[PDB]
């Protein structure tokens, strides 16, 4: 499942570490707590290693937690690297919301990779024991993601708030013309 | 069962990455986002050590995703070097899909291994919300799917339509006659 | 999921560990014991490697125990580095608790960081068997929290009684405005 | 387990329905809310049957809910027949505020029968949400008990505070020198 | 656990349905789906009997569904006799709403039986789909029970906000003083 | 949960059956192939036992499958007596399908009544071997479903399309205006 | 979900028995090897009951064994009253197989009735020991199912074997185009 | 369980690894997809390594499944290395057809090594969906196992069928006899 | 959760033996038969090491079994270092028994740091089966306790036995006033 790399300067790399050290950050699964914490950090180690040279973050995820996104969100845009975005497979959910979160000029997508642009509801616990907080919450963050999508997509936020509401399936070529991605990577 | 190789020079690998050494990636599992994220992330490895040299894809799957068989297509379309394939054992669903998916003149198969080039449908979560993009998800899918087999088989869009609804059960030279591989691998 | 690095003088470190060797220490999970006695172990580690260069803090968690989170608190205080502290995805109940308690003057928080100051209850079982003791211990830790909340906030005693006592939820800005941080992490 | 009994004038009576008919109402179970809902109907049964004869409460239970057993009490006092009370194997934690509830005079025990005057805490769920209410729930609760015990005993408060808060174990003459009962019931 | 009655005349009783002889319905336990649909069909059931004659509702349940409670609620309303409610043990979340839902002269509840007017939410299954529609419904539920239980308590739609949205624990003294209660209950 | 009712002619009857002789079907729970059966020969049976008086059908169903919805859809429209419709506590998915296809004048809801009709899909099983049938079946129940609700409310075919669609949530006046029921049920 | 029901003659039928007076059989689940027996002594006993009324086997079942099936087959041919045949909700799988079994002339269905005509596999423990034999019981019950089908339907056994291969969906209609049944059952 | 092996050149190999260092690739479990890729990874390695080298496969397995078996018999007969075959234990089910496919003169057997030549069937998944494939495919399985075995083994394929439907227990000797092995292996 | 730190001179160390290179030794989590055995180890490690420098024990244990804590306790005393210890979080039950059990000077507690006197039981196999010896001890282990806890806390043995009967909640403060802890550990 996961294999080895080494090279003779002996330096044993994970395929995955050896990506990263052509400033290269893989991101193939659900977005938790855990693959967060992970991906920040690699984040702010590529920007120590080097704050000009741009990194590749690809995307491959069906979704996650909303907490969870944003902190991933807030440190591409806090670090002085600009954050390359290559979708493969799909970006669904979350994964769709770090795609547009990409550098502006640098946001990409592979021909046969689906998009999806809606966040359906978990972490319900901390809010379901107060009633008139728990109802507003889910507006507060409708529109910390509606108006954050708004920008980078360039579209009105009156367009985002009812495509955001229920499911999407958005191809290469239509994620291109809603403005979430740049640019439909061809071939070589 | 899974044994270590090293060599004087130690340089501790696997078998599986010892093989990746001479540019050879081995998939013998369904295809799911872990392994999807591994072969995506092998074969962005090796187009970085070498982009002109030919890369050995062995097919061993009974299937798996759609969205993650396309992630590992399009990253083997993108790449500059010939990926070659090789379907050993069989080569059902999601599997045969990346068996046509190689480069042209190099899809081969040995003499006893089995093709099926049938997706039958999982992934109902996010889709069953709502009623008409989930039907017509499918169709999308059916299109997406049926499309870029019938352009990489050579055959009518027509024909693919009728063999890629209902199971099938194609032998090395029954696959080399519909036009998903190239040639039958015989002995030496 | 989580990545090695290494460099040449060889030298294997985890991800998070490479950020450890720069003095930064990564929070992001629910504040249990074990996590609580990780952290402590970095705390003292640093100190022990520089007593006068700061630290830093990355806080992502939900919440968890107040005992275990008291261990972060008093650590953190007894040691001599100033030790910085920046919330990202969000900070809630005794993660915001280890938010306030950050160096003062290095409070931070990026832009769309959530912040929630109320912590519910667990750890019920020691006092369940005696029933005067165990209604006073809640009273007593609510005094325990909400005086050096108080304190560090700056705010009245009054005003946090009734804030910790319900839902919250903070935005960078707010959390500003309440003293939770001190200041809001612009981009670059 | 449970047998039955008939008598000609048939007439399908169980063994404790049989009990009831003769106005004895068997209590051996822990108190939850379905005992108490069926006990509580029993009492009100009886009363509309004949509100002037005297009911028999036999008990060996070894406690259950607070709240659950004050539905019982409340229904003891509220009815116009004096329920008798006669504790057999035990009457721990909140058996024994019911083996005390028992009319003015009708207290019984057996030899070999044991008392217990404590009831730890359960029903932590729809208190653990705010804490300076539950924390308080617990001690006006304490007082509710204690306030309660204290009347039908026919002890000073202080005493029962003390003994109440800790396990006990009382034997039929010491539960007759408490004030829990007023005989110790012997043979014939 | 659950005794059985007969009488000359043979005709088999079980306790409840004794109960239900002399107009009277119990009800213990949450209010699920299943007892709501048992408890209409009795109230439905007396009406046929006699649509003159009292009901009496006894009440010992900790909450249950919004839409289970509306039913017995509307059912209550509907009918020709006057419901009268009884309160025992507790009566927490939706029983409450059912406890002042009673007749207008004919709401009682026991000495210790104790109130809490908050209903928590579950039920999020139809509404997450759809994010808009979602917090409304809560909303809207909020603003119709909170306009209902204004009307039967006597009190202000502002002041029933704020105590409906946290916990709370109501005596049989306090309910009165609410509005949500008639009278308490005095022995005999 | 369920008790027992007799008479003097014994007689046992449920709760439920004594309402069935007053031609009285409840309907509390999801519609699965189980009640649906018992349903259906409850219509059968109150036909065979009189023709001409009218039915009585009290509904409380979050949903159901679409098949079982229909078995007791044409079973009522089929058979000769007029079956009234009494929608209490919701009426969600197929339970709102089952709310309006009751005779043309007598179609009832109380007050606070909740109405949603969408139906989400399950029994996928039998589908999902083939895709352009699986596909078509959806649009095939589609119309199925829109094309008879459009009968029944009176309303286009056109506007039944998009509200079928997403989620839905009417209140009783809502409902009568939409032309789901023909009259809110006032009490008494 | 099971009601009573009696008359003064006392009496206890059940609803299912209720209908059995009326020599109408009830078919509302999955044919499994229990039904199937029950089924079976309910159609020799009406046989017993009288030889020449016909009866009403009402179906609505999503499929089941084969020879489970073919048991209540048989004895439908065997005995000599005409079993009249009336779908609803769906007849899928065996359940249709059962639906063309009835009487020449008294085949129905009600409008909304779906029917399919493919039976998958199960049953497969006992033959999954030899080989030969495995795979051509497959074929012998094929022949078996598909030569009674084409004698009922009137069609020929070549149209049978492509349609009763693959998954199927017809309406009230196409079944009676079809030959499955004789009359789409309309309203009164 | 697992021992490991270094020498000094310092080198880490465990116990099969070092094995494989003298072209000996060891065959202890089920024929699974996983094993069988780790198995067909040592073939190509070993090749690689050198092309004219003998390679020696001990076995020991109980079976597998067909497809696994397949992939490692082609793989087998595609490389240059003569494969010898050494059984050991038992040679059950697919594990005798890989003992009969060693390199023609070095095939061999341990004196009390059991060998069994029937496979029965699981993988009954994808086939189960359609009845003629499903049927045809285990004859065209069965006529694809019995003559690839006929040519190996060097007997007619009337006499394979017959044996290789049931079950059988051939000794060394008798496996000898039967043309599976070369020679039964003589202690030193 | 557990990160990992190397220096030059390469040296893999996790940060709690990172810790223990400076003869600190973390306790984090309740001490069982494992955690025991390891700090056992590491006692005897840091003797054989230095016998004269001091040893740095950290506790945050909510109890334990009573055997695995003497386990240490009698290691402490036993070994030439004197052990410091401070006590972070929480020390509950055996924890606040090796609290205690430090050096005499060198005990130490941290300002929110909270102290529990009282181990509950466990270990009641071994001595179920014989009544007077189990019973006794009880006693023995309760006379043990007192005894030893007696003499490092400096006070009598009459006042022990009833504080460590029943649960307890001390502060540092509280703590250093009972002996337990020499000085309450003030910031820097
Ligand atoms: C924290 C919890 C309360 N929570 N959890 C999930 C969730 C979703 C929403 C919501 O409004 N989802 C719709 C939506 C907004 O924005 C996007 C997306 C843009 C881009 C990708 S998704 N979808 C609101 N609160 C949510
Ligand atoms: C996304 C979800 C709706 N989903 N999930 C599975 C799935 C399958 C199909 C589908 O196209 N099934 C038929 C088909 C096409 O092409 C092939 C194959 C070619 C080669 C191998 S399979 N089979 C369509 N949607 C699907
Ligand atoms: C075991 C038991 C003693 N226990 N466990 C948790 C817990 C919490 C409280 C309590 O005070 N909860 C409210 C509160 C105070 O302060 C904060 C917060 C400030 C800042 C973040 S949270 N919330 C009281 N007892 C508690
Ligand atoms: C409401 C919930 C938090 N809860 N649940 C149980 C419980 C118990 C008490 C309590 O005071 N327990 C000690 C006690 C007092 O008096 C008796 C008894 C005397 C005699 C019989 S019982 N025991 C306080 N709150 C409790
Ligand atoms: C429909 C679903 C989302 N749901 N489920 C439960 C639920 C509760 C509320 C709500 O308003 N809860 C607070 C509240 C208001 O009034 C009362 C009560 C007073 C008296 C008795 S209850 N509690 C809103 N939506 C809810
Ligand atoms: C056969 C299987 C695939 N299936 N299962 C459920 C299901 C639902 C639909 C569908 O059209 N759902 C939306 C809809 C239309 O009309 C109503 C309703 C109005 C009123 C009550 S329900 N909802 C289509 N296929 C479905
Ligand atoms: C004995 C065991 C191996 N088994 N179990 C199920 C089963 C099904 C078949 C088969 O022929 N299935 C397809 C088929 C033919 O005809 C119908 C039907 C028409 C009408 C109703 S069903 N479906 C063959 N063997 C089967
Ligand atoms: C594809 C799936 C349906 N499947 N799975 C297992 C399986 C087995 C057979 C079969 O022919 N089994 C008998 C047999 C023939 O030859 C041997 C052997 C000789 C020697 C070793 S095995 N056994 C046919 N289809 C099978
Ligand atoms: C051997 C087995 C039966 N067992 N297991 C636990 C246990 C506990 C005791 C006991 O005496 N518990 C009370 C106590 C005394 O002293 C302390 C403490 C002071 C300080 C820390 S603990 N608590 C007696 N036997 C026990």
């Amino acid at each position: 499942l996961i294999p080895t790399v080494i090279e003779t300067t002996e330096r044993a790399y994970d395929i995955y570490s050896r990506l990263l050290k052509d400033r290269i950050i893989m991101l193939g699964s659900q977005i938790d707590d855990n693959v967060a914490n992970s991906i920040v950090s690699q984040l702010l180690f590529l920007q120590a290693q080097d704050s000009e040279k741009d990194i590749y973050l690809y995307i491959n995820s069906p979704g996650g937690s909303v907490t969870a996104g944003f902190a991933i969100y807030d440190t591409i845009q806090h670090i002085k690297p600009d954050v390359q975005t290559i979708c493969i497979g799909m970006a669904a959910s979350m994964g769709s919301f770090l795609l547009a979160a990409g550098a502006k000029g640098k946001r990409f997508a592979l021909p046969n990779a689906e998009v999806m642009i809606h966040q359906p509801l978990g972490g319900a616990q901390g809010q379901a024991t107060e009633i008139e907080i728990a109802a507003n919450h889910i507006l507060k963050t409708r529109e910390k993601l509606n108006r954050i999508l708004s920008e980078r997509t360039g579209q009105s936020i009156e367009k985002i708030q009812k495509d955001t509401d229920r499911d999407n399936f958005l191809t290469a070529e239509e994620a291109k013309e809603y403005g979430l991605i740049d640019e439909v990577m061809v071939p070589e």
